[PDB]
C-alpha cells in the first residue's frame, strides 16, 4: 500500500512522486473505503517533527524479540539502553582497523579474480556480512554458516554461555540475566539481515553513483578526507531505506500546521524528504553538511549509523584508491533496479570491469 512513495526514475524520483510532493510536506490521505485516515510526511522538517514527537507509537494497523523497531517506550528504552554502548565512539575506533582489513580482504579477492565481477553478490554482500560478524563478535567457525543462512536461538544461547568479543559478548556480559536467548538472537538477526541488506545496497548503488559522477570518483581519490562528507551525500541520494513503518498518533497532535487526530497513521518518506527539494539535490560530495534523514530521527534513530558510516567511509575511500580505472561493464542505463516496494531499495546486479 502507498506504492506511490517508492516510485523512482533509476536513482531519482519518478514524476508521479514529484507531483505528489508538490501537494505540500504533509498530505492527508483518507482511504477510499473510509476505514481510516492516513498521512504522508514528505518534507525534511515534517518528517523530523513526526519522528521526534512522543505522541506517536508503532502499533500494527489494518513480531520478534529483540526487534527494537517493534517496541515503544518504556520497553524500547530498556532494550536500547543495554545495546547502545556497543556503538560508542570508542567501540568504533577500536574496530576501524579490523574493518579496514576486512574491506581490504574483499578488494584483494576482487583484484585477483580479475575483471569482470558482479559487485553486489561477489564483493558488497560478503563485505557487509563479514563486517557484521566482526562487529557482533561471531566466532570464526560460525561465520561461514551464519552468513550462508542469511539456528539463531541455538547460536545465541551458546554465545551467551561463553561470552566473547563484539556486541553480543558485551551485552551478554553486562546484561546476562536481563536478556533472553530469543532476544539476543533477535538482536543478531536484525544486524545480519536488514542491516546487511541496507549496507550492501549502499555499497553497490553508492559505487554506481560514484561511477556516474567520475569527477567525484576521482575527487574522493585525490582527497580521501572527503570520505565522511561523501557518505552523508551518498546515503541521502540513495535513500535505500525509502519509507518508514507508520507512526500512529496516540492523541490529537499538531504537525506542520495540521491536526493529526488520535488513531491516524503517518507514513514518513525518507526518499521524498531527502530528494524532493530540487535546490541542492545534485550529488556533490564537497557539501560539508547534508540535510537528510536517511538514518531516521528520534528514539528509533538508526542504532547502527556509527558502524554504517564508518564501514561505508572505509569501503568507498579504499575502492576509488585501489581501482582508479573502475567502470561499469555495461551502460549504466541498463542496470536493473528493484521495482517499487517497501523492501530496501537496491539494484539487482552490478557488473563492473577495470
Ligand atoms: C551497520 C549497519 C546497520 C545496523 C547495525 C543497523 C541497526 C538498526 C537498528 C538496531 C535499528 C532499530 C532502531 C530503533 O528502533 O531503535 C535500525 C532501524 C533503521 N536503520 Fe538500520 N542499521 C544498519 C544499516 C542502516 C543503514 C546503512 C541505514 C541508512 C539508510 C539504516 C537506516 C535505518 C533507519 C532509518 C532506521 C529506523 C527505521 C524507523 O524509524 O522506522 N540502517 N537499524
Amino acid at each position: 500500500e502507498h506504492r506511490v512513495l517508492h516510485l523512482r526514475d533509476r536513482l531519482d524520483l519518478a514524476a508521479e512522486l514529484k507531483l505528489l510532493c508538490e501537494r505540500g510536506p504533509l498530505v492527508r490521505i483518507p482511504l477510499e473505503d473510509g476505514s481510516a485516515v492516513h498521512w504522508f510526511a514528505l518534507g525534511y522538517d515534517v518528517v523530523r517533527e513526526v519522528l521526534g514527537s512522543e505522541k506517536f507509537d508503532k502499533r500494527v494497523i489494518g513480531a520478534l524479540p529483540g526487534n527494537l523497531l517493534q517496541l515503544d517506550p518504556p520497553e524500547h528504552t530498556r532494550l536500547r539502553r543495554m545495546v547502545a554502548p556497543a556503538y560508542s565512539v570508542r567501540r568504533m575506533q577500536a574496530l576501524e582497523p579490523r574493518v579496514q582489513a576486512i574491506v581490504d580482504d574483499h578488494l584483494d579477492t576482487m583484484a585477483s579474480t580479475g575483471p569482470p565481477v558482479e559487485f553486489l553478490r561477489e564483493v558488497a554482500g560478503p563485505m557487509a556480512a563479514r563486517v557484521a560478524c566482526e562487529f557482533l563478535g561471531i566466532p570464526l567457525d560460525d561465520r561461514g554458516e551464519l552468513i550462508r543462512l542469511t539456528y539463531m536461538r541455538e547460536l545465541a544461547a551458546r554465545l551467551r554461555r561463553d561470552p566473547g568479543d563484539g556486541m553480543l559478548g558485551m551485552v551478554a556480559r553486562d546484561h546476562g540475566a536481563d536478556i533472553s536467548d530469543e532476544e539476543l538472537a533477535g538482536l543478531c538477526a536484525v544486524v545480519m539481515n536488514s542491516s546487511v541488506e541496507q549496507t550492501e545496497s549502499c555499497l553497490a548503488a553508492g559505487t554506481l553513483l560514484l561511477l556516474e559522477h567520475p569527477e567525484q570518483f576521482a575527487l574522493l581519490r585525490e582527497r580521501p578526507e572527503l570520505g565522511e562528507q561523501a557518505v552523508e551525500e551518498i546515503v541521502r541520494y540513495l535513500s535505500v531505506f525509502e519509507g518508514l513503518d507508520p507512526r500512529t498518533a496516540t492523541e490529537d497532535v499538531e504537525i506542520g500546521g495540521q491536526v493529526i487526530k488520535k488513531g491516524e497513521a503517518v507514513f514518513c518518506s525518507l526518499l521524498a524528504a531527502n530528494r524532493a527539494d530540487p535546490a541542492l539535490d545534485g550529488f556533490d560530495i564537497t557539501r560539508k553538511e547534508s540535510r537528510h534523514v536517511a538514518f531516521g530521527h528520534g528514539i528509533h534513530h538508526c542504532l547502527g549509523a556509527p558502524l554504517a558510516r564508518m564501514e561505508l567511509r572505509i569501503a568507498f575511500t579504499t575502492l576509488v584508491s585501489r581501482f582508479p580505472s573502475l567502470r561499469t561493464a555495461v551502460p549504466a542505463e541498463e542496470i536493473r533496479f528493484r521495482p517499487p516496494s517497501s523492501n530496501v531499495f537496491t539494484l539487482l546486479e552490478l557488473p563492473l570491469t577495470w
